[PDB]
């Protein structure tokens, strides 16, 4: 792809982040803790999940960012509304505000309502991200296989302002426990 001059520095918005995640001092990098981070409840966490939003809001324009995944076996990455639901569970779906893409039990999909399967022939070790919000465009790019297309939603409504999206995954098998990190420009 050609959209690599749309780069815009994503930072993680600790208010947001469930009180599990621990998230470094640049607020470039997040992962599962092993407990309660030691932090307030309050109404913007979410609760069920190991989730946490960029800080960044954004309202027109072309934005693209990258994403680490290396050594994970479970991730949700991507955007979504910036009043998305917070609490309890939900399922991630353009329905309920979220353009998304998913690793899961070794296979790829895509946060549509159902699910879609993805086809990816080279496991990707890093994803790059592009929003075209006039055109109503969300694309996921696989950094590790020269840029080759994951997913494309188009037609998307956004109706809100987007902010990046992040879901470590859980850490049960213990497999699970590396960071996203998001990569220099
Ligand atoms: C090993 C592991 O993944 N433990 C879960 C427990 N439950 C839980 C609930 C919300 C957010 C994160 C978590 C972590």
């Amino acid at each position: 792809h050609h959209h690599h001059h749309h780069m815009v520095h994503i930072t993680l918005d600790r208010n947001t982040a469930n009180s599990w995640l621990i998230i470094s001092k640049d607020r470039r990098q997040v992962r599962m803790g092993d407990t309660h981070q030691n932090v307030s409840d309050n109404k913007e966490r979410f609760s069920n999940y190991p989730m946490v939003l960029g800080a960044q809001r954004f309202s027109s324009g072309k934005m693209y960012w990258e994403v680490d995944v290396t050594q994970k076996e479970a991730w949700d990455l991507g955007v979504c509304r910036d009043s998305v639901q917070r609490k309890g569970q939900f399922s991630l779906s353009p329905e309920n505000g979220f353009w998304t893409i998913w690793l899961w039990q070794d296979s790829y999909e895509a946060g549509t309502s159902p699910q879609t399967t993805l086809h990816i022939q080279v496991p990707p070790c890093q994803i790059g991200i592009f929003v075209d919000y006039e055109a109503g465009v969300v694309s996921f790019y696989n950094i590790t296989d020269h840029g080759s297309l994951i997913y494309t939603f188009s037609e998307c409504v956004f109706a809100g302002p987007l902010r990046p999206f992040f879901n470590v995954g859980f850490n049960y098998s213990g497999g699970n426990a590396a960071p996203l990190k998001l990569c220099p420009l």
